[PDB]
């Protein structure tokens, strides 16, 4: 019923479980959220999306904004409405995207001009147009607008990077707070930047504490660090955010990096790799991930996994679904997807469960010797 609302049920080291109660919904944390690119989780009807377990959507700004627009969705009802999908949607800033896939981009403090990868270019993002798009969605969390540090970056470029972004926080904070029905129906999250600076992150946590925020995200890693750069940078900058609101990891997905991520701090992850790897022929099991155009799934009659209880375990075999990905056929992508969404899901429901016992500890390790 209310806008915004995270309580935390448990505590496990720097652990913990709760919920986010939202007006379209709750939220159980640690929380998987499943990337829905051009308003679609790939190869999924919303209701399978539900079934496998999943709160809450991500949807991406950058490629709404393009395809079919903004002011076009809201017309037609809003992304809610438009998909299918009526629970909660976290929508991306779009300045990640705007790096990555588009042409010619420009940098200014007023914000960045592009090219769209794809017809023409619908060009400006800045601060309020990227909350006003994520306003026209409709989304429930909308994530202010930042500027992206590489990897590897030097503290400078690292520091001037973020202080931009800081500054943008506040835009961003002003924008949404501008728009009433924005400010009264949806959340607002602040990120997190400065590299694998601490001191960099300290301030820019310090920045973001002062504008305030519904939660707060980690942003600039899983760009090439590793794990082992990741969970340091994580191990003293998730400390550096507030402890009463949820920590956010973004683009952070394979299985153990979401465990480890979760021990030190982190409520909520989106990744394309589930999604992704499912077109790909890669399936997630608890004993790692096996890629099902291998020969050795050819009479396979075993589910994906022996323990999963998604709708494709109970009823199809590996060698089905080898024969349909290696056919390619789109019941193959359907398939693997529905499964891989299935277990990230079922994973999250064991981390939750564990740290609600206080046995998150073991269930990591048990975890990460069979995954291995
Ligand atoms: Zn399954």
């Amino acid at each position: 019923r209310p806008r915004f609302s995270f309580s935390i049920a448990a505590r496990e080291g720097k652990a913990r479980t709760g919920t986010i109660e939202m007006k379209r919904g709750v939220i159980r944390t640690p929380a998987f959220m499943p990337v829905g690119t051009a308003a679609t989780v790939k190869a999924l009807k919303p209701e399978t999306v539900r079934a496998t377990g999943a709160d809450i959507i991500l949807g991406n700004t950058y490629h709404l904004m393009l395809r079919p627009g903004a002011e076009r969705i809201a017309k037609l009802g809003g992304l809610h409405s438009f998909m299918g999908w009526d629970r909660p949607i976290l929508t991306d800033s779009g300045g990640y995207q705007v790096m990555s896939l588009s042409s010619l981009t420009k940098q200014s403090e007023e914000g960045v001009t592009f090219k769209s990868h794809l017809d023409g270019s619908r060009h400006m993002l800045s601060p309020e147009r990227s909350i006003e798009i994520q306003h026209l969605l409709g989304s429930d969390i909308v994530m202010a607008f930042y500027e992206c540090t590489p990897y590897p970056a030097t503290p400078s470029r690292a520091a001037s990077s973020m202080e931009r972004s800081m500054r943008w926080a506040k835009r961003s904070r002003d924008a949404f707070d501008s728009r009433k029905e924005q400010a009264e129906n949806a959340a607002l999250f602040g990120i997190q930047q400065g590299s694998v600076f601490e001191n960099l992150r300290q301030q820019s946590a310090d920045a973001l504490a002062e504008i305030g925020f519904d939660g707060y995200a980690v942003g600039g890693l899983a760009v090439g660090e590793g794990q082992d750069e990741m969970f340091r940078v994580l191990d003293f900058s998730v400390p550096m955010l507030p402890d009463d609101k949820p920590h956010y990891l973004m683009g952070v997905g394979k299985p153990d990096d979401i465990v480890g991520a979760v021990e030190r701090g982190i409520d909520m992850f989106d990744c394309v790799l589930p999604t992704r790897s499912g077109r790909n022929g890669q399936a997630f099991t608890w004993d790692g991930p096996i890629n099902i155009r291998n020969a050795r799934f050819s009479e396979d009659l075993k589910p994906l996994d022996s323990e999963c209880h998604c709708a494709v375990c109970q009823k199809w075999s590996r060698a089905y679904i080898h024969h349909l990905i290696r056919a390619g056929e789109i019941l193959g992508a359907m398939l693997m997807t529905e499964h891989n969404i299935a277990f990230y899901q079922q994973l999250m429901q064991k981390i939750r469960d564990s740290i609600s016992e206080g046995r998150f500890s073991q269930f990591a390790q048990d975890f990460r010797a069979r995954y291995f």
